[PDB]
C-alpha cells in the first residue's frame, strides 16, 4: 500500500530528504530540467511520452519544458511539505499518480528517474545516502502506479 | 496576450500578493479547500467539470478533493515565486492553462475563481485591495485560456 511505502518513512530518511532539498530546491528552474535532459540522455525510451513538450533536445529554450520542469520541483516540493503527515502526503501522492497512470506510466517507467536524482544530487556533492533517501520517496509513488 | 497581462503586474500589485500570499499560503489544505467549497457553492453549476474528485460535500474528509485543493495551492505558489521574472511566469501559467483547456474551461469560467478568492482572503482581514490585485493574477492566466 501507498500507505505502507509511506509508513517507511522514517524520521532519518525525512531529515535528509528535507536537508537535500534545501539545496536541489532552491532552484526549481535550473535542478528541474536538469532532471529532465539527464532522463531524456539516459533513457531515450522515455522521450516519446513528452510529445506536447515539442523538441526537448532544446533545453531551457524550450518553454514547454522549462514550464513543465519547474511544475515538477513543485510536486516534490509538495511531497517535502507533506513528510510529516502521511494522510496529506498519500493523497497528493495519488493526485499525481493519476497524472502518470493517464500517461500509462508503469511503476517500473517511473523508477528512472531514481538515475537523474542520483546525478542531480551528485553534482551538489550529497552523496548515496541522499540518493538512496529520495528512492524510498519515489517508492510511496510507485506503490500508487 | 499572456505576457502584456503578466506585464500588468506593477510594484505595488506584486508586494500585495507577497503579502497576502504570507497568511494564505501559510496553511494551503485549510485555505484550499475552503477556495474549493466555497467555489462549489456559490457555482453549483462548476460541480459537474470535478467529476473524478467524487462527492464534493464531503469536503476536507474526501482525499481525492484534499490531495487537488493543496495541489491547487502550490500552483499559485508556482506563480508567486515567478512575479519577478514575467518569462518564467508566461511558461508555468501557460501549462496550466493547458489543464484547464483540455477540461474545456473559458476564461469567464476560469474567473469565477475570484469571488472565492474574495471571501478567502476576506476572511484573513484582507480586504478589497488585495482581491484586485489577485484578479490581476488571475487575469494572467484568463489571457491564456
Ligand atoms: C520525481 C518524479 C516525477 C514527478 C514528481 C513528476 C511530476 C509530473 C507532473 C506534475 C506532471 C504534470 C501533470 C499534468 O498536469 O498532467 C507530469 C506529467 C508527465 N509525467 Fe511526470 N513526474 C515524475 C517522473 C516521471 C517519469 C519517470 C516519467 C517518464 C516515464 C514521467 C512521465 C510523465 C508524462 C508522460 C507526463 C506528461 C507530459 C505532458 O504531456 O505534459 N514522469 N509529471
Ligand atoms: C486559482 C485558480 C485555479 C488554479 C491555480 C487551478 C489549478 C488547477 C490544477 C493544478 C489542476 C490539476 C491539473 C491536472 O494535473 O490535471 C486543476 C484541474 C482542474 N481545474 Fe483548476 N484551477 C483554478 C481554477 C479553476 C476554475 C475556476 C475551474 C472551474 C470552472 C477549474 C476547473 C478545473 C478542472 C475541471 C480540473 C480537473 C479536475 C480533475 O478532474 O482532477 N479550475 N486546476
Amino acid at each position: 500500500s501507498v500507505y505502507d511505502a509511506a509508513a517507511q518513512l522514517t524520521a532519518d530518511v525525512k531529515k535528509d530528504l528535507r536537508d537535500s532539498w534545501k539545496v536541489i530546491g532552491s532552484d526549481k528552474k535550473g535542478n528541474g530540467v536538469a532532471l529532465m535532459t539527464t532522463l531524456f540522455a539516459d533513457n531515450q525510451e522515455t522521450i516519446g511520452y513528452f510529445k506536447r513538450l515539442g523538441n526537448v533536445s532544446q533545453g531551457m529554450a524550450n518553454d514547454k519544458l522549462r514550464g513543465h520542469s519547474i511544475t515538477l520541483m513543485y510536486a516534490l516540493q509538495n511531497f517535502i511539505d507533506q513528510l510529516d503527515n502521511p494522510d496529506d502526503l498519500v493523497c497528493v501522492v495519488e493526485k499525481f499518480a493519476v497524472n502518470h497512470i493517464t500517461r500509462k506510466i508503469s511503476a517500473a517507467e517511473f523508477g528512472k528517474i531514481n538515475g537523474p536524482i542520483k546525478k542531480v544530487l551528485a553534482s551538489k556533492n550529497f552523496g548515496d545516502k541522499y540518493a538512496n533517501a529520495w528512492a524510498k520517496l519515489v517508492a510511496v509513488v510507485q506503490a500508487a502506479l
